[PDB]
């Protein structure tokens, strides 16, 4: 384990992950309402997921050597299928919150899927100038997304009630910042051009996923929004 | 790329795909009714896939060696993991058009699933033999579907709208004609006997994914079927 | 195939998984209540699909070779690519005879991709310690699950139907029963401390197998709280 520097931020991203799973599980106990356990099983299975993948990172399991550049390159491979169930579950959380309608949830997820499946194969990409041709179908779909969750949901979100239109609001806000900031790492990391090493990407990569997910989680689970409006 | 001769069907391919999805993508532009939504989404979303898919084929990603017949075969095992999302999209279409109950939309989407999993594990089978009794399991989940798609939806068409009747004997008749060349050309081609060869199949896997998805999705899109009746 | 003393019961598994998936089909026929078509396609999938994964490994493809305490392990890997689609769809059989509310159905599926997931980590993990972290974690992940069918799902089977209440109380000892040994098996076999031949393993994967999918679905299948109640 520690004879790779970066073990110390996957161990961190574990712990962080791990206490956040169990806090939410806690809090979720005393919960009746059918909406509100929804949002709380979907963002409880959000940092449960991410601990097992970060788990499988800091014991070597989910890591691979990818050969480009002539050298072979260490590649984090446990990331992608996180995100693969992760990132549609954080979408769902928001398209609960206004409650959108199935076409548009279907576009959201499916475009969420290509996503991370054309950054998988960007990542294991042997041709190096192809590893940037992936990158950009895979932004081209991020866009989409953040297109989506911009010019179709606030404009619904104003025509709910007053606390699901201020959270979501807050929560569309977090999440189109912290995502955008993914494919910028990427770039510049060791899966793409190699400027920041693998150690301080391994750190970015930490901060952004726990407050993605734990960040997000904590935002959402205290908001009122959750519940259905009742005496 | 150009190193393989069937490169040429297989950037055809990829255009086609493309093409095809940027035009449902504007074409869906202009669509608020929620139904017609839902067939956008799912219509868009089989081409947008299926352009991944022939693009991972075109720079080589998506191609394996498997020694049978005691040589190594090039397979293109991507195009199974295009077909494990297109082809369970495409029923879904024709099932919300029928309005099929639940049960039944399982039934056919579980089939799929067997019939591209089995064909899959054929695909990679080292024993030559063994290689066919995959195809014929997969071949009996398929008659399962064309079985359904005629002897319980067809029924349950005549039911509904005449525009929804007729738009769905149409992309029925269109469906299995198609899907039933596929085994054959799988029986012919590199798969299997190995009659045919490799870049004349993938002329012909090509012809049909087109027609299956850009094809039928232009008849679909342009019915009224998929518009709620409204004044 | 006969060059390993286990093939006796990956072929008899096979026979009676494929005689259950005809059993189930040929019975299905003639059923029209759309209540009673959902039961049916969930059951019948699920002895079809671990049909498949037999085959698979009675031919010699899901077998992998996993190094660890310095000797090439035999792993049939194929037993969790079953498992990952059988588990879900046979908890959905319970979740929906108690109209379970869509919040706990997420939660349960979640739990058991988890569940899943983990345990083929583990399986496949090369540093032999490791492997019962995974085991660990899997297991707690069991756990949840059986505490949701005790304490969630039978309080609300109370407030139903009689024969619905009675139908989901034994199946669900017989569930919280055969899943449980499950990972003692996994424990005292080939995959843990290898106190029990791999021989001997699959026999009682087999047993279990057998029972927890077309016992299990024997019994669903002959109650009447799978139809609507009608006049
Ligand atoms: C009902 O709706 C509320 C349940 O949602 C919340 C239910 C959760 C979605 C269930 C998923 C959690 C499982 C219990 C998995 C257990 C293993 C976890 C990975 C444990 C990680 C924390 C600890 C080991 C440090
Ligand atoms: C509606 C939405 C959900 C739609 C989703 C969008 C999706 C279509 C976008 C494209 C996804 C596609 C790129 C997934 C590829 C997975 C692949 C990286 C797995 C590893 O295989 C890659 C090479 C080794 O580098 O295999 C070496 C050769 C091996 C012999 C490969 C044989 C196994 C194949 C991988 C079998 C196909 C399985 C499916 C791809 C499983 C789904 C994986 C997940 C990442 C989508
Ligand atoms: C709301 O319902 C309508 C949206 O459906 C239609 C929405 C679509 C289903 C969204 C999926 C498309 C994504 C925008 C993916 C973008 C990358 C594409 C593969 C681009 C391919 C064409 C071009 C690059 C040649
Ligand atoms: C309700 C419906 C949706 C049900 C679906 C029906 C389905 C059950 C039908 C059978 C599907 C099954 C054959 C899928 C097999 C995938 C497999 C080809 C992936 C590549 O692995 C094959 C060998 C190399 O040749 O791995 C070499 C050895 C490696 C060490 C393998 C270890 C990884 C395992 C593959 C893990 C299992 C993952 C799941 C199979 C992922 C789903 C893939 C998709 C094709 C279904
Ligand atoms: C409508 O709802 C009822 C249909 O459910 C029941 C429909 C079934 C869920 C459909 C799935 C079965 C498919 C027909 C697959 C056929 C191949 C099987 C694996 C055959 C195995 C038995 C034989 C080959 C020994
Ligand atoms: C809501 C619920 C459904 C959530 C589900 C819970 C889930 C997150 C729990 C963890 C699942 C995770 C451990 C799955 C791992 C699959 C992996 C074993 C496949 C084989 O790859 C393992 C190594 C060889 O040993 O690959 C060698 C290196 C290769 C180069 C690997 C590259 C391919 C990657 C495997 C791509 C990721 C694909 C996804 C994991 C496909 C889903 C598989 C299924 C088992 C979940
Ligand atoms: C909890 C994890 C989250 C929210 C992860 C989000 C990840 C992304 C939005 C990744 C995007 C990428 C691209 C847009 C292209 C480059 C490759 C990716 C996958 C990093
Ligand atoms: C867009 C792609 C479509 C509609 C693909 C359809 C593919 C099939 C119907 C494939 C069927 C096969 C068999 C019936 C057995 C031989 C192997 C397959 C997978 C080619
Ligand atoms: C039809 C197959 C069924 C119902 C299989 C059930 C399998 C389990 C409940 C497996 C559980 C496991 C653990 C709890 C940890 C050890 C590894 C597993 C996957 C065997
Ligand atoms: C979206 C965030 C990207 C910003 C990356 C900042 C990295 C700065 C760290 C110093 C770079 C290390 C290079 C010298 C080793
Ligand atoms: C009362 C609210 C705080 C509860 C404690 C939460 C502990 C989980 C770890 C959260 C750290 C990451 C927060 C996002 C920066
Ligand atoms: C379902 C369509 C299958 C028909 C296949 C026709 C192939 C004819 C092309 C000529 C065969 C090439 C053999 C000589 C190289
Ligand atoms: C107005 C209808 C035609 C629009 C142009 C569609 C271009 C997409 C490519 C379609 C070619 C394949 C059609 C099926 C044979
Ligand atoms: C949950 C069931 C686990 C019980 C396992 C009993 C196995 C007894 C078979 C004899 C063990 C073989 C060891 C000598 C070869
Ligand atoms: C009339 C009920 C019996 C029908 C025959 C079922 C044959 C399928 C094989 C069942 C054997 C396994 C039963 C569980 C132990
Ligand atoms: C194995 C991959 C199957 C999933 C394909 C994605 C489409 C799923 C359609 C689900 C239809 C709704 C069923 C109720
Ligand atoms: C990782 C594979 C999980 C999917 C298994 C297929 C069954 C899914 C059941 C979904 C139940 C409906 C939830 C609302
Ligand atoms: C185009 C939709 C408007 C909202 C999206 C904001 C775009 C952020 C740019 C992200 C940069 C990624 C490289
Ligand atoms: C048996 C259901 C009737 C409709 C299915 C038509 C069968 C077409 C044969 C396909 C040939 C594939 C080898
Ligand atoms: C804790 C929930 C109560 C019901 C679960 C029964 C636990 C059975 C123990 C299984 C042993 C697996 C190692
Ligand atoms: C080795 C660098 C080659 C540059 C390729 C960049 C491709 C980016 C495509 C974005 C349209
Ligand atoms: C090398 C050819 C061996 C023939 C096997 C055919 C199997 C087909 C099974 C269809 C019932
Ligand atoms: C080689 C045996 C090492 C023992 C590790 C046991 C780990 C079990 C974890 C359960 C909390
Ligand atoms: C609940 C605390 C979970 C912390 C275990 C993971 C941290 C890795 C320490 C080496
Ligand atoms: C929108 C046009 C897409 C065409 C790019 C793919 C064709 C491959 C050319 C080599
Ligand atoms: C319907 C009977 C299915 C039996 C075939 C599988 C058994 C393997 C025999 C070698
Ligand atoms: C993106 C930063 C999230 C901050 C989490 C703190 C929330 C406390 C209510
Ligand atoms: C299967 C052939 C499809 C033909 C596509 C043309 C449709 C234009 C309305
Ligand atoms: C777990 C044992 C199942 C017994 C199956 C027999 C059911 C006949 C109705
Ligand atoms: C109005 C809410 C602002 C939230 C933005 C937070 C950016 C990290
Ligand atoms: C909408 C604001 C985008 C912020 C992008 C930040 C990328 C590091
Ligand atoms: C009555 C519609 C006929 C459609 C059949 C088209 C076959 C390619
Ligand atoms: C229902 C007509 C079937 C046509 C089969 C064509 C196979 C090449
Ligand atoms: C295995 C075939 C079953 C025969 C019919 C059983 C009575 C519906
Ligand atoms: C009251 C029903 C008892 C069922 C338990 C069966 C255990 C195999
Ligand atoms: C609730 C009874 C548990 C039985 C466990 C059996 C494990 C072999």
């Amino acid at each position: 384990i520690t004879g790779r520097p970066e073990w110390i931020w996957l161990a961190l991203g574990t712990a962080l992950m791990g206490l956040g799973t169990l806090y939410f599980l806690v809090k979720g106990m005393g919960v009746s309402d059918p909406d509100a356990k929804k949002f709380y099983a979907i963002t409880t299975l959000v940092p449960a997921i991410a601990f097992t993948m970060y788990l499988s990172m800091l014991l070597g399991y989910g890591l691979t050597m990818v050969p480009f550049g002539g050298e072979q390159n260490p590649i984090y491979w446990a990331r992608y299928a996180d995100w693969l169930f992760t990132t549609p579950l954080l979408l769902l959380d928001l398209a609960l919150l206004v409650d959108a309608d199935q076409g548009t949830i279907l576009a959201l997820v499916g475009a969420d899927g290509i996503m991370i499946g054309t950054g998988l194969v960007g990542a294991l990409t042997k041709v190096y100038s192809y590893r940037f041709v992936w990158w950009a179908i895979s932004t081209a779909a991020m866009l989409y997304i953040l297109y989506v969750l911009f010019f179709g949901f606030t404009s619904k979100a104003e025509s709910m009630r007053p606390e699901v239109a201020s959270t979501f609001k807050v929560l569309r806000n977090v999440t189109v910042v912290l995502w955008s900031a993914y494919p910028v790492v990427w770039l510049i990391g060791s899966e793409g051009a190699g400027i920041v090493p693998l150690n301080i990407e391994t750190l970015l990569f930490m901060v952004l996923d726990v407050s993605a997910k734990v960040g997000f989680g904590l935002i959402l689970l205290r908001s009122r929004a959750i519940f259905g409006e009742a005496e």
